[PDB]
């Protein structure tokens, strides 16, 4: 992990933008890839914390320019970009701030029932449109192969868990990667452009109008299975949960909800392995062990 001071952020922007003057800056938020800074109250700059984040910033920037003005909800416009530096593909990026507040589960369920059905229509229409974006022009770079991803993870996990479990416990992991690979329900879909982190914190809301007013955070945007954008909403408590997602699925006119449920089920179990992989990637030894712990069951 790398760090920035406010002055490092200022002078990093002024190098590439010698006329742009910063009057106010504060930290808007921080996630696993970038720290967000709010500058002159109308712009959000992400600065990457590591080479992986930088590449997700590169891809976000690429995807937003490319889908500019084609979706039925507002999204960030890229107004500033940095450049490669050492082991970062994109040193930073600055987007217009979309106004509003996260559409939390609490905020959503505190809403009159008609505003809830509204919001669920606005989400299906957004996804209906995001998922019918023609992808012929995207580099195959950006097309997530789920087969390869699984085999990539499997080898990393085989390497990692050889130091952490014996024969019997390891068989359970062996069995789980074999079952997934040999079930075509995970690989036989119609790829499209997906947001790929579509959850309550990236759905902005306007309490004065009481309607969704923005989608943010496309850093994970890629070509892939569109069901992923429903699965990321379904977790109860942490997310909207089944009933609300089901309304979205029906405004979208999904013809196979049971298969959405079956990919949520698989993605729920799989989460243990991501925590192990990313836990030992960054240095997050509190999730390496929480991943490790669930797996011994
Ligand atoms: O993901 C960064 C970002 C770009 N535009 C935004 N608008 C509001 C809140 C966050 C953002």
């Amino acid at each position: 992990m790398r760090t920035y001071t406010f002055d490092q952020v200022e002078k990093a922007i002024e190098q590439l933008y010698p006329d742009f003057t910063i009057n106010t800056i504060e930290i808007s938020g921080e996630g696993n890839d970038c720290i967000a800074y709010e500058i002159n109250r109308d712009f959000i700059f992400k600065f990457p914390k590591h080479s992986r984040g930088s590449t997700n910033l590169f891809n976000e920037v690429n995807i937003l320019k490319r889908i500019h003005n084609k979706l039925p909800l507002p999204i960030p416009e890229v107004v500033f970009t940095g450049m490669p530096s050492e082991t970062y593909q994109m040193s930073f990026a600055g987007f217009t701030k979309i106004k509003g507040v996260p559409l939390t589960p609490l905020l959503l369920n505190n809403l009159p029932k008609q505003s809830q059905n509204q919001a669920a229509k606005d989400l299906a229409r957004f996804l209906s449109e995001l998922h019918s974006i023609n992808i012929s022009g995207f580099k195959s770079n950006l097309v997530l192969d789920f087969r390869e991803k699984i085999n990539e993870d499997n080898k990393k996990i085989k390497k990692l868990l050889s130091r952490e479990l014996k024969g019997p416990q390891m068989k359970k992991v062996d069995d789980f990667y074999r079952d997934i690979l040999e079930n075509e329900i995970y690989f036989k879909y119609y790829p499209c452009l997906i947001h790929n982190d579509f959850s309550s914190d990236h759905i902005l809301f306007d309490t004065e109008k009481n309607t969704i007013c923005g989608i943010i955070d496309f850093g994970d945007a890629a070509i892939s299975d569109p069901d992923n954008d429903f699965i990321s909403l379904m977790e109860d408590d942490e997310e909207y949960g089944m009933e609300f997602v089901s309304k979205i699925l029906n405004h979208y006119k999904h013809k196979d909800i049971p298969t959405v449920l079956e990919k949520y089920r698989m993605k729920e179990k799989y989460w243990s392995f991501e925590k192990i992989i990313y836990g030992k990637e960054y240095g997050y030894m509190d999730w390496y062990e929480e991943g490790l712990n669930e797996i011994r069951s």
